[PDB]
């Protein structure tokens, strides 16, 4: 077998901000790490984007999902993070946190 330090990635994780508060949300309480996608619309001098997250829930004896997207756009990598804190906003009230 075979084994190696597991590294920090500090960056990758500052960069992806709420993507990451998400993922590590998701961990904690056995949910489905979120899956992103992208919509891309209009002139590509004025591309308009979605950014959206999904995240997959299961109870006791319910199964559940959720999705949000960055409605308020600005850049493609934006939108995925307004999609995120949406997302961790809606999970809270989910987990009845």
């Amino acid at each position: 077998g075979a084994m190696t330090t597991e590294p920090t990635t500090e960056e990758e994780t500052q960069r992806s901000s709420a993507k990451s508060q998400l993922y590590n949300l998701c961990s904690v309480r056995h949910w489905k790490a979120p899956l992103y996608e992208y919509i891309a619309e209009g002139p590509c001098h004025m591309k308009i984007f979605t950014g959206k997250v999904t995240v997959e829930m299961k109870e006791d004896s319910r199964i559940t999902v959720l999705e949000c997207f960055g409605n308020p756009q600005y850049k493609k990598k934006i939108a995925a993070e307004q999609a995120a804190e949406a997302a961790l906003w809606y999970l809270k009230n989910v987990g009845l946190e």
